[PDB]
């Protein structure tokens, strides 16, 4: 974990990162229990935890989307006002362009965060907490833990939802797949893995401390089984950018112990 070190010393930057290669049960940890706000990246384990209970052929059922539905920066949710949408298209705009208001419309139909943190915790997960909804999660402080997780927690539970939990075939194709086509995470673990690799990832930015985040399961060449890969940064003053380049450079060092 050398090049971690440096690669913290070179971005002046925090990292935690956390990989399981599901195949073998490989892990690589760097800074695995330190908490980060893990920001939009919640959006995956929304869409997991419904899907669980939402065949497939039924995510054609529509709720409707009213103007108190809407929050900040929703590019596909705010042309519903006062329309339906189905549960399938809720599911593509929070995945595919991070859009919020599909976001909390997704915790509602599981339930709310109550029921959010309720799941997790059966998970066996009771690091990740959950507290506010979209875009409250986003206003993150070092002195407070809502909204944060773990390196190491956070990919345990991508794990039990996603790889090897409860979800049928084509809903964890369906999931996977928005995550292996979405754009917004080119700069970032894509950017760095080897080019034979397949990414599904989610990333996501908090408003706070250039938390800069990207969550994914990568497929090397050959394995048909994914490494969970997990990369949480951040820097010390509230108002720091981040730099993508960090995250691009961690996935390339840690996919060498693979």
């Amino acid at each position: 974990m050398k090049e971690l070190n440096d690669l913290e010393k070179k971005y002046n930057a925090h990292i935690g990162v956390y990989a399981l290669d599901t195949k073998s049960g490989k892990e690589v940890k760097f800074n695995s229990d330190k908490r980060f706000a893990y920001a939009s990246t919640s959006h995956a384990i929304n869409s997991a935890i419904l899907l669980e209970q939402v065949p497939y052929n039924k995510l054609n059922k529509k709720v409707h989307i009213n103007k108190d539905d809407i929050v900040a920066y929703s590019p596909i949710l705010e042309k519903y006002v006062g329309k339906d949408i189905t549960l399938k298209a809720l599911i593509e705009a929070s995945m595919t362009y991070s859009d919020n208001t599909a976001n909390n419309k997704i915790i509602k139909e599981i339930g709310g965060i109550k029921k959010v943190k309720q799941r997790l915790k059966e998970l066996g997960d009771k690091v990740t907490n959950p507290v506010r909804y979209e875009i409250e999660l986003n206003y993150y402080s070092p002195k407070s833990k809502k909204d944060t997780s773990t390196p190491a927690a956070f990919g345990k539970t991508l794990n039990k939802l996603i790889a090897n939990g409860k979800l049928s075939k084509e809903n964890k194709k369906f999931l996977l797949d928005l995550m292996l086509n979405n754009k917004s995470g080119d700069t970032l673990i894509k950017d760095g893995v080897p080019k034979d690799y397949k990414v599904a990832d989610k990333s996501g930015q908090a408003i706070t401390y250039a938390s800069r985040n990207d969550v994914a399961f990568v497929y090397p060449k050959g394995q048909s089984e994914p490494i969970v890969l997990v990369i949480f940064t951040n820097k010390d003053n509230k108002s720091d950018k981040p730099n993508d380049k960090l995250i691009s450079e961690t996935a390339k060092s840690v996919m060498k112990e693979f």
